[PDB]
């Protein structure tokens, strides 16, 4: 049984990376028992001193300890003792969002094909694993290295605050259901984020009115430079009914093709 809570002193804080729903979160060192030494991100928790915001805080970290897939980000243990802190692998180029932004006009087409490939293999072991994510986006996308990255938000994540009604599926906002066809639906939404190199779906919408334009079958644009069968696999993963949605196995395949063709030029 892997590790779960481990020693504070076997973990040496570094700086503060960024900010998070709990508290501030931290670039550190863990001295792994047996292994080399690991940079890691300690997510700390302000309140935590509370046992009720404790259990809040620490909720993200039990989903995760059930995970193990290249593309998701690897929980490392927590420390239950004040301050109470969450220890993950850290992806050193930090958020996707941020890094395509700052390299839209450096990154390869074929490295964007090959995010979202790696996405979609998270995405069909998350559902082998029976669980719907019902976050996917490309703020929630962490970046370990130019070829490689990481899906590392599981807040609403499922084993079966404000909602991200641009990234969900219809049935989700009408009925509140959540299936593994409504994150295929927000997976799309990712896709698109990605081939625009992080411009936000819908920017100048109001959230009321998403709503009405997907019930009227409007969708989003092909981006610019999207090559076709790209974009053709985007608009199936917005199909209205969700038995028309394309699986995470058959996503998986159809954008190692994609990739292959863009590699081939
Ligand atoms: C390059 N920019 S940076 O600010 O130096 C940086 C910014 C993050 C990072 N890596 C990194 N690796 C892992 C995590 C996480 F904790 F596992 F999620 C992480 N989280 C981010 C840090 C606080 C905000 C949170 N995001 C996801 C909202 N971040 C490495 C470097």
């Amino acid at each position: 049984t892997r590790d779960y809570e481990i020693q504070r002193e076997r973990i040496e804080l570094g700086r503060c990376i960024g900010e998070g729903q709990f508290g501030d979160v931290h670039q550190g060192i863990y001295m792994s028992p047996e292994n080399p030494a690991l940079a890691v991100a300690i997510k700390t928790c302000k309140n935590c001193t509370s046992d009720s915001v404790r259990e809040k805080f620490l909720q993200e970290a039990l989903t995760m300890r059930q995970f193990d897939h290249p593309h998701i980000v690897k929980l490392i243990g927590v420390i239950t003792e004040n301050p109470v802190w969450i220890i993950m692998e850290l992806c050193t180029l930090g958020e996707l969002r941020s890094f395509l932004q700052v390299r839209k006009y450096s990154l390869d087409l074929a490295s964007l094909i090959l995010y979202a490939y790696q996405l979609s293999t998270a995405l069909a072991y998350l559902e082998s694993k029976r669980f719907v994510h019902r976050d996917i986006a490309a703020r929630n996308v962490l970046v370990s290295s130019n070829d490689c990255v990481k899906l590392g938000d599981f807040g609403l994540s499922r084993y079966m605050g404000k909602l991200p009604i641009k990234w969900m599926a219809p049935e989700s906002i009408n009925f509140r259901r959540f299936t593994s066809a409504s994150d295929v639906w927000m997976f799309g939404v990712c896709m698109w984020e990605i081939l625009m190199h992080g411009v936000k779906p819908f920017q100048g919408v109001k959230n009321n009115d998403v709503i009405g334009r997907i019930e009227n079958g409007e969708r989003l644009p092909m981006p610019p430079n999207c090559p076709p069968t790209l974009y053709s696999l985007m608009t199936k993963c917005w199909a209205y009914d969700p038995s028309r949605r394309p699986r995470f196995t058959e996503l998986k395949a159809q954008l190692s093709t994609i990739l292959e063709e863009e590699k081939a030029q």
